[PDB]
């Protein structure tokens, strides 16, 4: 019970055709290495690919999060949002074989820089698509950010870290939540207080993430200690506009930030915003 | 409300006089760096201290774990306990002032290794000492790893990361229970199942602690996936014995790992066994 993973043979890879190679990455979200993949998703040749697995010292519910994960990227199938290729569940330790976004995370990227704004909306217009096929999907990210993006081959955005999801609808009968796992200043006004988190809300942590690109990946609310950004935010306060920020994007970035998320935008007029930007 | 710290007077440090440096670690944990306080715990110049606050990207949990820390050290002192100096919890971030141990975490002290047997059973042996002050004091570690212990000036032990611990008796009407935070290869057995942890499920947690130094700085049941751990300490399995290891330091860890609770040593007769292999 709650240590042995159902094999779904749909999903389910040879370990011996999977050859892990140099760490990527490895922290809170697990260790992630990249390998190569013989004969995967039908056959022909070998594949570059990602392995998510769990660390030396991990805790049952970092087991919990990677299922979560895996469970959840077997529905969703989006180009920009990772894609899950297989899966190691048997006769050893737990891989998830997905994609390979070799830019890494999206803050990471951004803190390497030659991109122009021409770009970044771009990039903010790929994931409000993906963002957009979530929300059809019945889907609640939660945990949107910048470090939780992939920039992938062609700089392609890749939505990723599916661990705290969660559907728009409970369809279980008694789930156990877990609580304040989600870093405070991208949590939405009504998930501070009221524990509650919407497709609305992931439009909040959108705004956040449109500030952590035009910033190219800067810190949000810079030195304000966490436990004062609530008060601050109650008060109608929110962020100044960042230097590299148009006038229109700094708007788009208050309407996802507004107090009733029944005022705040759908990420299918978001889409149409960001792409009218490009155009001009 | 959950945000709001109290100021306790006794422990409230001014931060002007406080000037905080290099960053000694980030992580899991917070975020850890090198200081100097001027007139700390009475007067008389300054004290090199080191502070622990919150990530730029911090969670609500990681709040309670940095508070629950600052809590358990106000009651505790013990010369082989972490000691708590001061905070800073006021017109600002939340800053724990606490003592500072050079050659950091044990685990990274031992793999940077001219270190003799005759020094590990001493290492082994303060960390038993201040686990029995513990357990006199009514408290449950929980999280009893290498990593947890830190090694200070003199290369002494300072347990910490008190973040996870709990009293052996709740004192609260209602307390809400962080599940699975625990590294599962030290949880204890009856921590496996029945969610169960002691002052006995330290022992064990100090067994597995016990092989790490022996090993200098080895990780665990290596290569064994977490999820096959519980289903092989069920049958009566432990772990083999390591190299650099007597036969008597070996049948300590045994004792460590019995099935029962009620069968596994306390730590005041394991203070007394680890002292006589430093007279032998
Ligand atoms: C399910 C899953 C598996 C792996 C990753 C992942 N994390 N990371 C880091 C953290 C190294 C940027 C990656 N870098 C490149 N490609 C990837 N696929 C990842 C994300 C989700
Ligand atoms: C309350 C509290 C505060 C700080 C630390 C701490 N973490 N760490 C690292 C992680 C860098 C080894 C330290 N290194 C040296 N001295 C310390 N005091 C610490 C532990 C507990």
């Amino acid at each position: 019970d709650a240590f042995k993973i159902l094999e779904d043979p749909k999903w389910e890879f040879p370990r011996k055709n999977l050859v892990l190679g140099k760490t990527l990455g490895e922290g809170e979200f697990g260790k992630v290495v990249k390998a190569t993949a013989f004969h995967l998703k039908g056959r022909a040749g070998y594949t570059t690919v990602a392995v998510k697995m769990l660390k030396e010292n991990a805790s049952p519910s970092e087991l919990r999060d990677l299922l979560s994960e895996f469970n959840v990227l077997k529905q969703v199938n989006h180009p920009h949002v990772i894609k899950l290729y297989g899966a190691c569940s048997q006769d050893g330790p737990l891989l998830l074989i997905v994609e390979y976004a070799k830019y890494g995370s999206l803050r990471g990227f951004l803190r390497e820089s030659a991109l122009t704004m021409g770009d970044l909306i771009s990039f903010a217009w790929q994931i409000s698509q993906g963002m957009q096929y979530l929300a059809e999907m019945k889907l609640v990210h939660r945990d949107l950010a910048a470090r939780n993006i992939l920039v992938a081959e062609g700089r392609k955005m890749k939505i990723s870290d599916f661990g705290l999801s969660r559907d728009v609808y409970e369809e279980d009968s008694y789930v156990k939540r877990s609580q304040g796992r989600i870093p405070v200043k991208w949590m939405a006004i009504e998930s501070l207080f009221d524990h509650i988190y919407t497709t609305q809300s992931d439009v909040w942590s959108f705004g956040v993430l449109l500030w952590e690109i035009v910033t190219l990946g800067g810190n949000p609310y810079p030195g304000i200690p966490p436990e004062r950004l609530f008060n601050l935010l109650k008060t109608g306060h929110r962020m100044e506009r960042p230097d590299n920020c148009s006038e229109e994007m700094y708007r788009l970035m208050l309407q996802c930030w507004k107090q009733e998320p029944d005022k705040r935008p759908v990420f299918a007029d978001i889409s149409k915003d960001l792409e009218k930007m490009m155009v001009k």
